[PDB]
């Protein structure tokens, strides 16, 4: 429930409670990841009726980006990142883009559909970035940074 506070250089300068009313997302770190198969499709869950990244969540105080990634992947998708191929896709700053927080975006490789945790995900589907962006453009519900992450990370 506690998060690290970071400056413009993504350097830790303090801590804050996740539920603190003074919380500012541009002052904290999150992780986001996309699961992509050999068909070039991304597994997009519905989180729960809005489209979202395959795996995503805030980095806990004292935690590194990779550790947060491993944690969210297992709690949301029941996936062990160490059991699959993955890599840092990109890193972004909230002041250099229109993304909400400082973040590291990863890409997980797998052709298997995840045995996701139903508590936060109602279902998911393999979608091409083109079709996904089209739905967002149409007005279908989606996390605020999903479209930008897809565009910045994939062409």
């Amino acid at each position: 429930e506690r998060l690290d506070l970071v400056n413009e250089r993504d350097e830790v300068v303090g801590q804050i409670l996740r539920t603190d009313p003074a919380l500012r997302w541009e002052r904290v770190r999150v992780v986001n990841a996309f699961l992509r198969n050999s068909q070039g499709q991304l597994w997009i869950p519905r989180r729960p009726n809005a489209l979202d990244v395959s795996v995503g969540g805030a980095v806990q105080s004292g935690e590194t980006y990779e550790e947060a990634f491993r944690r969210e992947a297992r709690e949301e998708l029941n996936v062990e990142i160490d059991a699959l191929s993955w890599r840092p896709l990109a890193s972004f700053s909230p002041f250099q883009t229109t993304l909400s927080s400082f973040m590291c975006v990863y890409e997980l490789r797998s052709d298997a559909t995840p045995i996701f945790n139903p508590n936060d995900i109602s279902g998911g589907e393999w979608l091409t970035p083109e079709h996904l962006l089209a739905r967002i453009a149409a007005g279908e519900a989606a996390k605020g940074d999903l479209a930008e992450l897809v565009r910045r990370c994939y062409r």
